[PDB]
């Protein structure tokens, strides 16, 4: 979800709306804002649907005033409803929050029994009634919030307002991000600096436990207790472009086309003279990485798929045992820890709840250390890991990851090179990987010029409701990732298989209507994969084969061959992802689906 | 595929047909037979389709004579065609074969260049033209076959006939099973004794390299060279019932209902006084199993799914690191071998080509040892493993495994108990597992009495083309197995997910038409799973929850709760499989699909 707050001299409603538009990719099931004018007349508006529903409403009933808070949300529990939309109130108290109040249930009973009525089942109302109760003796809002916060347990961020005293906002960071934007004679707050770029580039990042008292002219941050702490303001490092689509129709589209440049940025400072350079990790990292006998990778969704590709690399190239597991399963099992095991999390956001819970469990279980591969500076996974290797792909706004996945593989391959060197293996392994990486942005630039043939193919998917994706070896998780892209944004029921598994049952699914998408680099598995493709064609499947130009496939009625330029084997999985990203994009366009904000979802699963 | 041969005084055509009916589950894309009368007039008949197509043809054109061979086949390459149906000929030579002639291609060119014409691309014709060439100087058929066999490389079984001399059949076992049935004044051969039960129970199992010269009155087996070897005939140990359906409409149905009795048979001799007893493994097995620090399980399809369940058991109960991998991916990767690693294959048939290739690779890679868990005495995996633990489930004929899967889990759980004892862990782990196992046939008998409610539910799937299955923890591979059953035999596009993965993309698939099947034991993951189910319901999914009676689910419009009796947690995955087997069965009935012989498949993938 996304939180924006604002305390200014000028009206803030437009600012709060522009803030929600920018955080929309985090939840687009509902949104609301509440604005108090200097006279304390508070106007609250809440709508079901995308932020535009709220903006439209606001245009009919405009909201005057300098103080306000706003929210946009991914509704998990129950069908989304306007009754549950934020902000929530308790008379004069008004509240928005992100994250979770773990002890929702006892606090609720206790407030009920003190005489409160609950209009919703949200945690937000719990926080509202509680602060109302804390104020009932008559102190300052800050005083009540200091009393209130210790009674709340869980991982959450909240902004709180007393409409009787529109001069001050209170915010409390306790598990979920909050950041204050510093203006001139006005201040703002948000769950992500991205929402505040249009009015300020100067930010104070609250640390866990911080409570902030914010007026037009002052920012006072206090610790756990009531003691003031010092927090440095800094200049934004995000791009000025941020959540602008530029010439692109979709964020996803932009992010697919940005991949050559994002990859270059992932590589900056990290390749030198035919070798990989990960000295940014510092003068104790080699000692650690040198002791690694086993790698455990933990991730969700597309970040799990890149870990699955790298497993083939780590075992075959660095000779290191590597397991990859989805984090929602790992975090609850009673696992057997390998000797000398490195925990690697992959996460674009660095905030995914299950991945984060895996990392926290791993400390307790005695792994050797942990390495974060992350796209977000200063996210939870980065600060709680022993080591971090940032992807440098830039902000990613498309709910479906494209550039995050391919820059993750780039970094994995670097770490494969580094480990192969620390183990004293053939120097050629590192050389060949570095040759790969060095060609990679140009190879991707070159694959993107196949976009028009893929766009033409996508029209065939117009009447389709199913698809199968097939790959073998290190291309098998590339099939997984293409099937996930396709089903997530076009809603075709796409399913991936390692090609060797069909004759054990799934081949029953093939009839004359089933399209089957395959990635076919010209490598030692080509003949084995060709056999699989023939098994599919023999039962009437419609084949779409992205194959190397010299693979020798013969095009026909049910065999559509999209010829691919040559590529270094070591980077072949990254290259073959690109056509599947384009195909998913184009099919979604044909289907008329919301490519950037697919239904039932939002980006980054930060609450379990 | 399935091979039958016969050399008798009486007509053999009916016998050869009855033989193919019994081997049909091995391939039902085409079949053929060739029969020579005492005058050497040879009649060959071949039909596309199930064996009944051939039998019907035979009823129109009956085939007299005492000598013949027959085949039924799973067509892999190309659309099945009558031109490719076996037997194949080269004038007077007639041949059927199973397996693969790896050097098909050079032998073919060489025969072409000697003047042969090829009517098909089958390996069978290669063998036929080659034996024709070997006879062209004029020796005995046996002589030519001894010259021919060394020129063939690969894993295959073949029976060969010269219609000019109907007095003798030649067969050669070189990688694929052959067995001779001994009659009285007549002999038979088949690729599996199951085909010969109706005329004999006395068998000679050929060993690899064996060449057999078979007449009405004699069986001479020769080794690699021309030297005679001794092979003992034995009495069949299969059940008299074998490939009879009895009162059951389908083999699959029978095999589902047999599970309590099959499980009892898996347990016989192996539980004693609250402890597991695996002393059948012998007086060097404990030494081995005692050194195990890591377990690698290799299997395909449903046998991979049982390995995935046991991974949760091995790590959480015996504290042993366990990886599970599909064998088609394992056999071609350059893997990193763990120290002290036990290779475990799971296979009903004991002959699955990829699983077998994994086991063979593991010898070469230096694992500690290998353990086969198999349903077939004397199959390849059993004889090439260091240790074997048979499931004792009895012959399984349904192309889709039911009893094989559940008896595999039973044996896995026993081995978990044994390892937990060898490691000196809490004695209660073994006790609780043995309490589980001891209740298990009755718990299964009790689940089978829920069949009528499941049959009623299945009618809802009549208009459905998709389904999702959800599970967490050790029930997650139970969802995988239920989705595989459903898609294999009903052709609904069923897909399994660990419940925690939906919000990372797959939840986009949920609309008002999607049925979602969930297994919900009353265990520590119930509340976490309930959250997932609510996420699905909130977007309009149709929930089918097989839940413990005390799980507290509330039934409604899109929430169908099938209440399950209580069960011991340790056996909960085995118990919750049963309702998904029944549901798949009943949905297939509603859809009017061939439950026992699903399209595009056959049972056991014995050629890659
Ligand atoms: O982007 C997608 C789908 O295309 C998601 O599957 C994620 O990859 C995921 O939810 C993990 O998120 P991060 O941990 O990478 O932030
Ligand atoms: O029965 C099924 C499908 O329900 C197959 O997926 C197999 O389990 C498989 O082909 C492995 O065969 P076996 O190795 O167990 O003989």
């Amino acid at each position: 979800c996304g939180i924006v707050g604002a305390i200014a001299q000028r009206d803030v409603a437009e600012i709060l709306l522009e803030g929600l538009r920018r955080l929309e990719y985090r939840g687009y099931d509902s949104a609301g804002l509440a604005v108090v004018d200097a006279e304390g007349h508070m106007t609250r508006l809440r709508r079901l649907g995308k932020v535009q529903m709220l903006a439209q409403a606001a245009e009919e009933h405009p909201l005057h005033g300098g103080t306000g808070i706003a929210h946009t949300r991914w509704a998990t529990h129950g069908e989304p409803s306007e009754v549950n939309a934020h902000p929530h109130v308790s008379e004069h108290i008004v509240v928005v929050h992100n994250g979770i109040i773990e002890n929702h249930e006892p606090l609720r009973e206790e407030l009920k029994a003190r005489g409160y009525t609950f209009v919703s089942e949200t945690d937000t109302e719990v926080i509202a009634h509680l602060v109302n109760w804390e104020l009932k003796q008559g102190g300052t809002l800050r005083e009540a919030v200091l009393r209130a916060i210790p009674q709340l347990r869980g991982a959450y961020g909240t902004v709180i307002m007393d409409s009787r005293h529109p001069d001050t906002l209170l915010a409390a960071r306790s598990g979920s991000p909050l950041v204050i934007g510093l203006g001139m004679g006005e201040n703002f707050i948000a769950s992500d600096q991205l929402a505040l770029l249009p009015v300020t580039r100067r930010f104070i990042f609250l640390e866990e436990g911080d409570i902030a008292e914010i007026t037009r002219r002052s920012v006072n941050i206090f610790d756990k207790t009531g003691a003031e702490v010092k927090r440095q303001d800094i200049e934004s490092n995000l791009q000025y472009d941020a959540g602008d689509k530029g010439i692109y129709r979709h964020y996803m589209q932009k992010e697919i086309y940005e991949q050559p440049n994002a990859i270059k940025n992932t590589l900056t400072g990290r390749i030198s003279h035919g070798q990989v350079d990960l000295s940014e990790l510092g003068p104790n990292a080699d000692e650690l990485l040198s002791k690694v006998e086993h790698i455990q990778i933990l991730a969700c969704g597309t970040s799990y798929n890149s870990g699955m590709v790298s497993r083939y690399w780590f075992e075959s190239l660095a000779g290191i045992p590597c397991d990859v597991e989805i984090a929602s399963e790992f975090r609850y099992r009673k696992s057997a820890v390998r000797r000398n095991s490195l925990m690697i999390t992959l996460s674009q956001s660095g905030e995914t709840a299950d991945t984060l819970a895996g990392l926290r469990l791993s400390k307790e279980l005695g792994y050797l250390g942990s390495l974060a591969i992350c796209n977000v500076p200063g996210s939870s996974l980065v600060r709680e890991s022993d080591l971090a290797l940032m992807t440098n792909a830039g902000t990613e706004i498309g709910v479906a990851s494209t550039k995050a996945f391919t820059t993750q593989l780039t970094v994995l391959l670097m770490l494969v090179a580094k480990l192969s060197k620390l183990k004293g293996l053939d120097a050629s392994i590192e050389h060949d990987i570095v040759h790969g990486l060095q060609a990679l942005p140009s190879r991707i630039e070159q694959m993107l010029s196949q976009d028009k043939r893929i766009e033409a193919l996508a029209e065939d998917f117009s009447d389709k409701h199913h698809a199968l994706f097939l790959g073998r070896g290190d291309q098998y998780p590339i099939a997984l990732e293409g099937a996930l892209k396709l089903k997530e944004i076009s809603y075709i029921h796409a399913e991936a298989y390692a090609a060797g598994e069909l004759k054990h049952g799934p081949l029953a699914l093939i009839d004359a209507d089933m399209p089957v998408i395959v990635v076919a680099p010209n490598n030692e598995l080509l003949e084995k994969l060709k056999s699989n493709i023939e098994e599919v064609r023999a039962r009437g499947g419609q084949l779409y084969v992205f194959a190397d130009q010299d693979a020798g496939f013969v095009s026909s009625d049910n065999m559509h061959i999209i010829e691919m330029p040559h590529v270094e084997e070591v980077i072949a999985p990254i290259f073959y992802t690109v056509p599947l990203q384009l195909l998913a994009y184009h099919v979604a366009l044909i289907k008329g689906t919301d490519v950037d904000q697919p239904r039932n979802l939002a980006k980054s699963v930060t609450v379990e």
